[PDB]
DNA sequence: CGAATTCGCG
DNA sequence: CCGAATTCGC
């Protein structure tokens, strides 16, 4: 089968062409401070494999790596770039990233190596990474001959696949989306990950001790209320205790057995004192195992920072996801969990954390996209959207809106930006579905523009096969035509929701790029640390706070121009917690 | 090792 | 409408 290449033992001029497919291979899943196991270059002059100890010590090669006028095509350039940052080497001039290109063409493909991306264009002369490296325990770097040929075949595939991928992006009007949004974002994310977020480990350990005391006693409480010891963390054992030893009523099931989810438990609370205690235990136990212990496990003892990996090509909506640690689900809603954010601190003395977030970006996008007159006016008035929605669907004045009316209108708003559900709304408010349905319908006569939009987008998904965001991100919806009701329903919701959630994703991505540019133009030391779907988190010298208070919201509000304002709130403080 | 369950965020 | 921790059957 054998692909021919040069197994180079030193860098030559012809390897430094100003157009090349480049592979800088990091086999470790978590690429932070990870080995680079080999390098492949394919250009007009040939195909090359270089050992990294040689390549990365060659001044000419390193200068080439960092020369922006030397264009590279790659796959997961962020992976390579971060790995090089940790070695003090800058990667530049990446003009095409095959992973991001695949992602934009079809985020449902699940492309996670060069092979998977190559298959989209009938190119199969490259092996899947799994086949070469193995899976799980037996994952391993193979001897040099196998390694080098694998990396050269990936480089060769990248070299061949650029043009067909760019052609399709162009036909999709997604060329600018790749070149001007996702790829520049990828460098910014690479900076963010490398910078990391400093963690006060002493505070976490302290909070851990406080948890363990409480846990230890709630645990003991549960045992005497059950008159038995058992694993409270096993939903099956818990199910036996609750529903068999303590003959509690079964109000919901899982397919494996009894449901012990928190929504059920709340309903069981009037029956036995053990239910509130299990609930506490769950709350405290979640914080202990995931946010205390989980977090301390991934803080790097060298930097005392956590270095997340943002997955830029994973979600079907265009959102990022965040791993090891996941910094997009740090507690905020309940106070004792919110206290976790006290452990996230600036990375230097007399710096502060700065957080800015969009207020209701999704509903604002819906207003713009549906051109709903009522919804648009509400935001031009900067109304409380939940109170307005309560006024409208209950046909009452502002003074007549009760907290509970507001809470239900809130829930409809939540559900509306996730494509109603009829039944799902019912679950959230525990009402009946007929009840839930006529809230939904009362919504649609308050907002005929949104109704019209929901109907229009569903027909469009049917006729085209996909739906589109503001900046031309795509999601294919094959199930929109399915004869199975449930399946067809999910697809319909996605058709409604994806232009909403996806356009919000577009906007905050552009904002990140606009921000990064402005900060550098202003020569500020401030830099991005994290993004949480609708929220940007920075750190900077305390001396830069007042400028940032104007700069960051301006950038975020002006990222796109919609038929309604975008509104951004901001706070800063000594810790992430205090930035509220 | 991997399906299932629960819960955290948006 | 994402990811981490845990359990459990294998
Ligand atoms: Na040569
Ligand atoms: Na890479």
């Amino acid at each position: 089968s054998k692909m021919a290449f040069t197994l180079a033992d030193r860098v030559t001029e012809e390897m430094l062409a100003d157009k090349a497919a480049l592979v800088v291979e990091v086999v470790e899943e978590n690429y932070h401070d990870a080995p680079i196991v080999g390098i492949a270059v394919v250009n007009e002059h040939g195909r090359f494999f270089l050992r990294p100890e040689t390549a990365l010590a060659d001044p000419q090669f390193v200068a080439w790596l960092g020369d922006e006028t030397k264009k590279k095509s790659m796959f997961d350039s962020k992976r390579a770039a971060v790995a090089l940052k940790w070695k003090g080497i800058e990667l530049c001039g990446v003009s095409f990233d095959l992973l991001l290109a695949a992602y934009l063409l079809d985020p449902a493909q699940g492309v996670d190596d060069v092979a998977a991306a190559a298959k989209m264009k009938q190119y199969e002369a490259v092996r899947p990474d799994e086949a070469v490296y193995g899976k799980g325990a037996k994952r391993a770097v193979p001897d040099e001959p196998v390694l080098a040929e694998h990396l050269v075949r990936k480089a060769a595939a990248i070299w061949e696949l650029e043009r067909p991928f760019l052609d399709e992006l162009r036909r999709n009007e997604q060329d600018r989306l790749l070149v001007e949004l996702e790829q520049p974002l990828s460098s910014i994310l690479a900076e963010m990950e490398f910078a990391g977020v400093k963690v006060d480990t002493k505070r976490l350990e302290q909070m851990g001790k406080e948890l363990a005391e409480q846990l230890g006693t709630v645990e003991q409480r549960i045992y005497e209320l059950a008159g038995q010891e058992f694993n409270i963390n096993s939903p099956k054992q818990l199910g036996v205790i609750l529903f068999e030893k303590l003959q509690l009523p079964v109000l919901k099931k899982t397919k494996t057995g009894y449901s012990t989810s928190a929504d059920v438990l709340e309903k069981l609370a009037p029956y036995h004192e053990i239910v509130e205690n299990i609930l506490h235990y769950r709350q405290l136990g979640k914080l202990q195992s995931t946010y205390i212990e989980g977090l301390l496990k991934v803080v790097r003892p060298d930097t005392k920072k956590v270095h997340t990996i943002f997955n830029q090509a994973l979600t079907q909506t265009g959102r990022l996801s965040s791993t090891e640690p996941n910094l997009q689900n740090i507690p905020i809603r309940l106070e004792e969990g919110r206290k976790i954010r006290q452990a996230f601190v600036p990375s230097e003395s007399d710096w502060l954390i700065f957080a800015a977030d969009y207020s209701q970006i999704e509903l604002r996008v819906l207003a713009h996209i549906a051109e709903d007159d009522n919804l648009m006016e509400a935001f031009r008035r900067d109304l409380d959207i939940h109170t307005k929605t309560a006024m409208d669907i209950f046909q009452v004045s502002e003074d007549e809106v009760t907290p509970n009316m507001r809470r239900q209108a809130k829930a409809v708003n939540f559900g509306i930006v996730y494509g109603i559900s009829d039944y799902g709304l019912a679950q959230n408010l525990n009402i009946s579905r007929k009840e839930a349905a006529e809230f939904i319908e009362r919504y649609f006569e308050s907002f005929p523009g949104v109704k019209r939009y929901m109907e229009n987008i569903v027909q469009e998904a049917k006729q085209k096969g996909y739906v589109t965001t503001l900046l031309h991100r795509r999601r294919y919806l094959p199930d929109i035509t399915s004869r199975n009701f449930n399946v067809r329903s999910f697809a319909e919701r996605m058709a409604m929701n994806t232009p909403i959630q996806g356009s919000a994703a577009d906007i905050i991505k552009k904002a990140m790029i606009d921000l990064n540019a402005r900060l550098k133009e202003e020569r500020l030391q401030a830099h991005l640390l994290l993004q949480v779907h609708d929220e940007l988190i920075l750190e900077a010298p305390k001396e830069e706070m007042e400028r940032l208070c104007r700069l960051v919201p301006e950038v975020m509000e002006q990222a796109v121009t919609l038929r309604v304002p975008l509104k951004v709130d901001y706070h800063y403080g000594s810790t992430w917690y205090d930035a509220k």
